[PDB]
Formats: structure tokens, C-alpha cells, sequence
């Protein structure tokens, strides 16, 4: 039988590589800091004071939003992520100290906390730059607010937000994704920039995009954070903000796959094609995976999952071709640089694509109208 | 019953192979060093200053990636792969020393494994050599970056997709991919060879090609390692880009499967052929034999796995003939020199697959079209 | 295992790796012991156990 000649290969892959009898583990490198919930109010006041300064020094908001998500995950459940990401990792204590010096020449007490990744006088500065700007506001507006403040329970939970933002454009491959994150960042958070005169959306991003550059397991504990985050049950709306800008992520680098589904949904014709049809047994495979794999799946392309190319299907380039037409006519791919490499296969579904919006008949069989008296009302 | 006339020899010579109640087990040759996650740090060094070095030695660099290799799989899981695969091994135990010596008449000191494959010397000359070329770069540019440096925890993962690339390419038999491993080696890590001017594809490859033909084991230990690699959870851009360049190796050695598998899928009409309908049944068999394996057999001829040559089609020469041409009507045969063994039923496969491309029809049957008021629109 | 150029020649030393005793003094112990013996041994003809 014809029929019989058959090679289930992506789901053969998917089975050589989740039946790995032997494991690697990796080095992270330098010793990780790990804080637990006893410093939480300590970093969420350091975000706070990096919010209220304007022209704020950034370099340093990466390391302390992660720092931020570590403490609300703890410092167990942050070594078991590391751990199950195949990391050695030397986890050291983060706990608050007291340092006192003479700035302006005056003896004024300091609250750090010992991070190996952060140093004291960094956080001296940080808190120096935050007091400034502080009295400077006071004195041009006379009394502040619980708005204004570096005391904020969401000052961490902004910065996250736009890490969250920076999650959703990982995908990218770099740093294009920049003047997106920006605009959603004034779009979304509009309230919180009036509020905070610190909080600005590229420095901040860029913070983020290379501390996640520098450091790929920020990327798995940020993952893992925002999971555990939006697995709560409720919070407040800037945490409420986070949950939906964190699954605004899912899903990213596999937007092909949902155009996929659309391309079928709109029943574009192209997809009768004689070399689609060739295909589509084994784009319906990928599909099975994908479905097989679940919510997993989502978080493939941001995390470097090597079971990422298992989803891909630029592997079929009639598919493929349509698929993009589809999305081309219906005037959703925007300026998605991907490129189609079937050009007729493209302009065929393009062009039928537009044709769809254009008509349009109501079919009457999808109710449940017994008596039809509405050729009359015509 | 005729039916019933039926051998189903791949099945059975399966069945004889997998029920093997006797095992052998080989000896390796000289002791196999098998360095632990403690110096796997020092083996990244090691390739870092490998790849800084411009015109640099190449003699050792297979030997260092498959020590990055081992050690990021450890040394259990190095050690219980070897015996899995069936070898007696004397496993070297792997540490960092410390070596002073006087060059330039100044007293130096060195920091260098115990490895019986790689001396104290190789080891020395191979940080002379990156210091130098280090001084050099840094006279001409001013200062260095992270980029370039043999501290990047990419530097072994780099030289281990070139020998991803190797794997690939080692079911000729020999060395005639390399043309092949070096142009996918400057197309993918382009960058990379832009950074480091010791990134040579051609001399690297070469000492993988070698390191391979000398240690046989050394293609398992790699094979598993991948493997292990690509059962993470994550990781960095190159460990993603070493992940997708090990899945190009699946099924290599096996490409005739897949054409079949496509000649079905376009419906090329010779296969409804007299002598290919009589080879039929027995080629289904060898498929399901391919399907039952999953997995695990698409490393079949990489590893010299000797059930290998129960996936051949060659031994069906009609059904290949028709394979083939439909491969080379089709345009994606390029330079693969099999040979069609029935001339005709190639031509006749060949003509048929370029009359596919020309002409195509759109399927409506294929979709939900309940009313089909596309023939108004034509 | 230590190979050093001493005299102009390469030449092998089989050293333990101890903080407390360098290699350095290792090598010379065994140095010094050389040149001894090999002076008993003119001065003899002949070493024992």
C-alpha cells in the first residue's frame, strides 16, 4: 500500500530527544545572587529610587529587576529553576548590611545589600541620585505623594513590566524590536511615566536586553518567574499589567503557525493547491506536535528551546507561501520580514485574500432557524 | 492462499539483531581522558584562545571540543556511555596544574590540565600563541570587548558546531562534504568569523574529520552529547545554533526514505508501475521498519550502527529508479551521485515530476466550501 | 610530571603536587642529589643498595 510510505519525522525527533538517557550541565560562570523574600522590600525600594530619578542611570536596572524577580520567587524555588536547567551554580547569600560615610562631609547612614553583582557604592550612588531628585521635586511641587516615592509595592513590578515587554521581542534574534518595546511602553504604562520622571522605556529595555544577553539563564528565571507570577490567584493591576504584557510572549517566533491556522480559517483556496497538497501531511504533523506539546511550547523561541526548529514550517515552501499571502492580503503581516519563496504560490493567496474581505454572504445554516421568513424582510 | 506467500526479512534479521543474548565489548586503545564539570571552564579557556589566535594550529582542536564535550556531560555520563556503547575504557581522571616556566628569560606561570591525548607543551604554546595575538589585536584597535576574548562561554560551543556541521556531512564516508561544511560554515557563524580570527572552518574541520577517523567512540560520545544538548531546557543563541545544525545531521545517510516518501506525496505516476507495484510490499516493510525504529535510527549511519543497512531502498531498484528521477525532475537531486539502476523508469519519473511543476490545479474538495460561488469569479 | 630545560636539555622530573613543598625545591633536592651520586660514583666506580 502506497498509502504505508510514510516517515513521522519530527515526531520521531521529539522522541529521540526527550528519551535522553544522559544529561549535560553547564557553568553559569560567576557566582549567582541569590536573594530571598527577607530583601524583597529592600530591592522593591531600590527600583523605586532608580523610578523617581530623572535622567536615571540604567546600566544597572537589569540586573536589579532580576534580582527583583529572584526574591519573589525565593531562593529555593530560584536554585531548583537553575538546577533544572542543567546550571552549576554557586548561589550566594544576599543579605542587608549598614555603611556608613561622609558625603558633603557628613556622617550619613547607608542600607545596601551584599551582591556580588552589584557593588556598594553602586547602590550609594543609586540612593544619593534618588534623594536629589527627591528634594528636588518636594521643593517644586511642596508635598509628595504615595504616588511619587521610592516606598511603591509595584516599583519593581513597572520595571518587570518592561522586561516583560523585552520577553516579547526576544525572538527577534537582537535588539529590533527596540522601537516596539518603546511604543508599547508608552502606550501601556502611559499613567506610570506621568508618575515616575525616571522611568524611561529605552534605557531601561536596553538594560534588559543586555543582561539577558550577557546572562541566558536570566532568561529561564525570568520565564519561570513570570509563569509562577501569572499562576497566582489575583494581585494588583500593575501586576495584572505584567500577566498580560508576559503572555503578549507566548507563542513568540512561531507566528506562522497561528497564520497558519488563520490561512485555514478564512478557507483561502490557494490552500487546495496541487504542491500545498503535497505537503500537507507533514505541515499536519507539525501541528500534532505543536498541539502535542502544549503550553510548553509557547515559550520555545524566547528560552533557545534546541526543540524550537521541530516547530518551524519554512520547511515547506508552498505552505509556507501561502500562508504569507494569506496574511499579506488580509493586511495583517505588517512589516514581518519574512519572506515568501514561492512567488506566484504568495501572489495567488494575496490576491484571493483581498477578494475575501470585499465579499461576504451570510450562511444561513450555521443557526438553528426552523422558519426562514427573512427573504421577504430583503 | 498466495497472500500468504510472504518473508518479512527485515522484521526477522531485526529480531535477530535486537534479541541478541551474547554481547562483545571492544577495547578503546589508550586510556580515554575524561575531564568532570570542574575543568570545563579551563577547556572553554582553552578554545577561546584557540579561536583568538589568527593563523592559528589546528592540529588539536578535535581532541579540545570533544574534551568540552565530555565535560559538559560529565564524567559519569561520559563514562557510562562508553561503556553502553560497548568499549573497555581506562578513564583518566582530569585536573588543573600549575607549570612555570622561563620564556624571554622571565619566569611565567601556566595553568594546564593533566591530559595524556594533550601535552603540557601544546597546552603552553597554545596560550603563547593567543597572548601574542592578543597584544596585536589590542595594539590595533585600542581596547577589547567581551566579543573578543577567550572568557566568552561560547568559545568550545562554536568549534562543537563545527563539528556539528562534520556530523552532517560524515555519511560519504570521507572527507568530500568538507566544501560543503565550510559553506555552511560561513553562512551560518558569520558573525562569529567576523570575531574571531581564529575561527577557521576549513582547519577545524579537518581536525574534526581527523579526530573522528582515529577514535570511533569518539563519534558516539559526540552523537550523545548532542543529544543531551538538545534535551535542555534553553540556553544561549550559539548552544540554539549548535542544536539546529546537529538536527540537520538526522536521517543522514537515509536520504532515499525521504524521497520516496516525497515521490509519493506529489503522486508521481511510475510509481503505479508494474515492477515498482511488484517491489511494494517489501519496501513498505522496510518502512515500517524505519517507523517502529523512530527516533534512534536516524543516527543510524553516522555511528556505523550495523543495523544501518536494513533502512536501505537499493535493493528495490525499480522503486529507487522512480525515487530518484522524481528527485531529479523536481530540481532537488542536485550533485547526489547514486545512481538510478533502471534508466527508463528513471526518464520516465524524471519527465513526469517536470510536467508536475508546469501544471497544478487547485482541489476544492479539500476544503468547507459549502457554497462555491468562486465560478461567478473566474 | 615537570619537563625543564636545565644544563641546555630537556629532561624529565616526577614531582608531587604539595602547597606545602613547591615544585621548584623538588626539582632542586633531586638536582643536588644527582650530582652527588654521580660524584660517589666516580669517587667509587660502583654504587650499592
Amino acid at each position: 500500500a502506497l498509502s504505508k510510505v510514510k516517515l513521522n519525522d519530527t515526531l520521531n525527533k521529539d522522541q529521540l530527544l526527550s528519551s535522553s538517557k544522559y544529561t549535560i550541565q553547564r557553568s553559569t560562570g560567576d557566582s549567582i545572587d541569590t536573594p530571598n523574600y527577607d530583601v524583597q522590600k529592600h530591592i522593591n525600594k531600590l527600583c523605586g529610587m532608580l523610578l523617581i530619578t530623572e535622567d536615571a542611570n540604567h546600566k544597572f536596572t537589569g540586573l536589579i529587576g532580576m534580582l527583583y524577580a529572584m526574591s519573589r520567587l525565593g531562593r529555593e524555588d530560584t536554585i531548583k529553576i537553575l538546577r533544572d536547567a542543567g546550571y552549576h551554580v554557586k548561589a550566594n547569600g544576599v543579605d542587608v548590611t549598614t555603611h556608613r560615610q561622609d558625603i558633603n562631609g557628613k556622617e550619613m547612614k547607608f542600607e545596601v545589600l551584599t551582591l556580588a553583582s552589584l557593588t556598594t557604592e553602586i547602590q550609594i550612588n543609586i540612593e544619593i541620585e534618588s534623594r536629589k531628585s527627591y528634594k528636588k521635586m518636594l521643593k517644586e511641587m511642596g508635598e509628595v505623594a504615595p504616588e511619587y516615592r521610592h516606598d511603591s509595592p509595584d516599583c519593581g513590578m513597572i520595571i518587570l513590566c518592561i522586561a516583560a515587554l523585552v520577553i516579547t521581542k526576544l525572538a527577534a534574534g537582537d535588539r529590533s524590536g527596540l522601537t516596539a518595546v518603546i511604543r508599547r511602553a508608552n502606550n501601556v504604562l502611559k499613567n506610570e511615566m506621568k508618575r515616575y520622571k525616571g522611568l524611561l522605556p529605552k534605557d531601561i529595555a536596553n538594560s534588559f536586553y543586555e543582561v539577558f544577553e550577557k546572562h541566558p539563564h536570566f532568561i529561564d528565571v525570568f520565564v519561570h518567574f513570570g509563569i509562577a507570577q501569572s499562576s497566582t490567584r489575583g494581585g494588583s493591576r500593575v501586576e495584572g499589567i505584567f500577566a498580560g504584557l508576559f503572555m503578549n510572549a507566548y507563542g513568540a517566533g512561531q507566528v506562522m503557525l497561528r497564520w497558519g491556522v488563520l490561512a485555514k480559517s478564512v478557507k483561502n483556496i490557494m490552500l487546495g493547491h496541487a504542491s500545498v497538497q503535497a505537503e500537507m501531511e507533514q505541515v499536519v504533523e507539525v501541528y500534532e506536535y505543536a498541539q502535542k506539546l502544549g503550553g510548553e511550547a509557547g515559550f520555545y523561541h524566547i528560552l533557545n528551546n534546541p526543540k524550537a526548529s521541530l516547530l518551524s514550517l519554512t520547511q515547506f515552501p508552498h505552505f509556507s507561501s501561502v500562508v504569507l499571502g494569506n496574511a499579506a492580503g488580509l493586511g495583517i503581516m505588517g512589516e514581518y520580514r519574512g519572506t515568501p519563496r514561492n512567488q506566484d504560490l504568495y501572489d495567488a493567496a494575496k490576491a484571493y485574500a483581498e477578494q475575501l474581505k470585499e465579499n461576504g454572504v451570510i450562511n444561513y445554516s450555521v443557526l438553528d432557524l426552523t422558519a426562514e421568513e427573512l427573504e421577504a424582510i430583503k
